[PDB]
């Protein structure tokens, strides 16, 4: 019924679990998916100059995550939300979210979890649309995320 999360999701998903493996998902995509092949092709651009250019704190935060199972998911949420969720929102900060969500996917395919993949994009997608749905249909949703990051 919730139509902006569950295109969030798609593109939320396949940056993940593309970045975490080596291929795209050939899937066709869902309604709206002209603006969602778009904004993955944002997400590639800048989702990878943002992880290179953040590593040593990713990776400190992935260590000190200690993330085994997919029940460590979701106490991984509480940490995601208090760093994201209360300061300034802009499009450089959900981005920022989005690509250190890439940095654990890939830390998970490494430690043989890649079922965890899925459940992470979920939380980060329903922390991005629940906190923040009046900012991102205001500012247009994905269709503004790409104008934005435009070249
Ligand atoms: C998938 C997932 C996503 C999570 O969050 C994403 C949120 C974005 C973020 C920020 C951020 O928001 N910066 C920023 C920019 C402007 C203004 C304010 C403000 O405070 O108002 C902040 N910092 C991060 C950092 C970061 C950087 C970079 N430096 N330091 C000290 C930290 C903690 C690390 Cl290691 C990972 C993510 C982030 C978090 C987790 C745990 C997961 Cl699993």
């Amino acid at each position: 019924d919730d139509e902006l999360y569950r295109q969030s999701l798609e593109i939320i998903s396949r940056y993940l679990r593309e970045q975490a493996t080596g291929a795209k998902d050939t899937k066709p995509m869902g309604r709206s998916g002209a603006t969602s092949r778009k904004a993955l092709e944002t997400l590639r651009r800048v989702g990878d100059g943002v992880q290179r250019n953040h590593e040593t704190a990713f990776q400190g935060m992935l260590r000190k995550l200690d993330i085994k199972n997919e029940d460590d998911v979701k106490s991984l949420s509480r940490v995601m939300i208090h760093v994201f969720s209360d300061g300034v929102t802009n499009w450089g900060r959900i981005v920022t979210l989005i690509s250190f969500g890439a940095f654990v996917a890939k830390h998970l395919k490494t430690i043989n979890q890649e079922s965890c993949i899925e459940p992470l994009a979920e939380s980060i997608t329903d922390v991005l649309v629940r906190t923040k749905r009046d900012w991102l249909v205001k500012q247009r949703g994905w269709d503004g995320f790409v104008e934005f990051f435009h070249v």
